[PDB]
């Protein structure tokens, strides 16, 4: 049945980023990942600052900076290491193992030098995944696999899902866990992390779906919400996410009996 | 009956960027795309001033290039307006709609302003056409569906390869064709473009597999062969993208009649 998050800190076969990961989670009582989707890295970093301490992780989409230098990607680091979260690039690599590996080490963004994980499409098989550890497990960084997406239309289910955890069990020294849309593994040393949340139920007109952290957390099996406009789209965003914080742990509390 | 090139080009329902394309084929005798994938910029200046007359094509992966600037892309624009060829972003963008908006037109590489074309994974679903679309339209640009994938345990089988025709089809405004290992619509109006090419059989260690020419374009029934080391590790990559030309442009000839 159900451990807290501190044991399965514990774990085994327990990665030392999701170890990490599930201690500062346990530690600040969130498990709220905030997705800091805006286009000024003065935003970010000022985002990064007041809303640290109410979250487990920060997740990026460096290639939406309009103003990207690695010296803001310190200035994160920082700020990461000061109010204890993880940084997570959502980069969604689904491309040839050869390519990603460039493409995670190299290039402007080098984001294997700041990135503490990334996550990546199993579109490609698992050549993927062996692309990105060559770079990834010398510096000490984890994978996630998209076993199942938020958007309407998504063709990430049934064998498709099944295919991501089983590439996760082989290559459980990289991958500590999934981008899903509920529990899709029942092993407690990977992590789920779940897109699509809001407190209101809807959409967006892309084609994005939300559920509630509640839905999701405490009816679904997941572990952290991945919360962007929800948060971001509020005029104090430090408020907004102390109620997505306070409603996804507390649904987390409430699974655990 | 297959059509040539030149009359694909004038097809009722081409994309303007489909027929730009085809024209340009009949007229240099080239169905060969390179993929120059290089990480400094005067490499990537240097294989497309030289290779221009042969390619229809310069597929680029910006996110590896250790020098990126804006500038690099200005003087690519120029040698492909000079040599004919088109630029083609191989993002293969897996986000959900509201994101690769972002992603495609934003950021520090703004892929929009500078490639003629880029492609899509539909794995998000349709959102993700629709959220590129909103950019691409207005700046005149055409997007490929990943209907298959060209490594080792790919998923893009099946199913997932119908829905990305019946994507692609129901996208037509904006979707031109696909990545695929073979011929996967009978429409003349959309292109198939095929990597994972080499003259001889193999593939990489990290799960790239690789056909020859005759075999993708004659047997399998696509129009353009996208060939990165088999050109880019050649000691005289002048002569070795003239073989790939030759090869890809006779067994279209044949299937022709
Ligand atoms: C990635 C995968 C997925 O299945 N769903 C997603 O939404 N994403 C990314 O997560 C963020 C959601 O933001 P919001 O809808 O809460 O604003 C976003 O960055 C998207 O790229
Ligand atoms: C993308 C999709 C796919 O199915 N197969 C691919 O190989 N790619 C990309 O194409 C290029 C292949 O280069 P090479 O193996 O001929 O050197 C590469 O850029 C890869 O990202």
């Amino acid at each position: 049945k159900e451990l807290s998050f501190g044991a399965r800190a514990e774990l085994p076969r327990i990665h030392p980023v999701a170890s990490k990961l599930l201690r500062l989670m346990q530690k600040k009582e969130t498990n709220l990942c905030l997705s800091a989707d805006v286009s000024l890295a003065r935003e970010l970093l000022q985002l990064a600052d007041a809303l640290g301490p109410s979250i487990c992780m920060l997740k990026t989409h460096v290639d939406i900076l309009n103003d990207f230098t690695l010296d803001v990607m310190k200035e994160l680091i920082t700020l990461a290491k000061c109010h204890e979260f993880l940084i997570f690039e959502d980069r969604k690599f689904a491309d040839i193992g050869n390519t990603v590996k460039k493409q995670y080490e190299g290039g402007i963004f080098k984001i294997a030098s700041w990135a503490d994980l990334v996550n990546a499409h199993v579109v490609p098989g698992s050549g993927v995944v062996k692309g990105l550890q060559e770079v990834g497990l010398p510096l000490h960084r984890g994978c996630l696999l998209i076993a199942e997406m938020s958007s309407t239309g998504s063709l990430a289910t049934g064998d498709y899902t099944r295919a991501a955890v089983r590439m996760a069990e082989e290559h459980s020294e990289f991958v500590v866990g999934f981008i899903s849309g509920s529990r899709v593994s029942m092993k407690p040393e990977f992590l789920h992390l779940t897109p699509g949340v809001q407190l209101e139920a809807g959409g967006d007109n892309l084609g994005q779906q939300y559920n509630s952290p509640q839905e999701v957390i405490g009816k679904r099996g997941s572990d952290i919400i991945i919360v962007g406009r929800g948060i971001i789209s509020a005029a104090d965003r430090l408020e907004a996410a102390e109620m997505y914080r306070k409603a996804a742990w507390e649904a987390y509390l409430s699974r655990l009996g």
